[PDB]
DNA sequence: GCGTACGTGCGTTTAAGCGGTGCTAGAGCTGCCTACGACCAATGGAGCGGCCTCGGCACCGGGATCCCCCAGCCGCCGGCAGCGCAGCGCCTGACGGG
């Protein structure tokens, strides 16, 4: 379920691992369940620290 | 280099701590009865194997942003150098005193 809303924002019809590993980081609850689980070719989150970030 | 706030110390003070009750709740165990899960023999069809064909995605090529950059550009202002000047203390007059 929240796989296939990711894949709905990119449009592929068909699903897949980096869906997945994006569905099941974002759900804070889910991500506890598999806090120690690392999913084949599954990505980093899209995160950047804020600092990191230019001054304006 | 600044400065505050946290360590050190002192002086209350109070609730922990000790020792003492007194209770019954609840855990531990036993006796005994039941049902429910393993076991066994059959059965078929759900699942798994083997093909096998379209199109979702890949890939390309092109056009479309769009942030990223930065000199342009001006405003601003303050510093700065020059200029006009305001005030004062002395300089020096006006006029009586020495």
């Amino acid at each position: 379920e929240l796989a296939g809303n990711a894949a709905r924002d990119n449009k592929k019809t068909r699903i897949i691992p980096r869906h997945l590993q994006l569905a099941v980081r974002n759900d804070e609850e889910l991500n506890k369940l598999l806090g120690r689980v690392t999913i084949a070719q599954g990505g980093v989150l899209p995160n950047i620290q804020s600092v990191l970030l230019p001054k304006c």
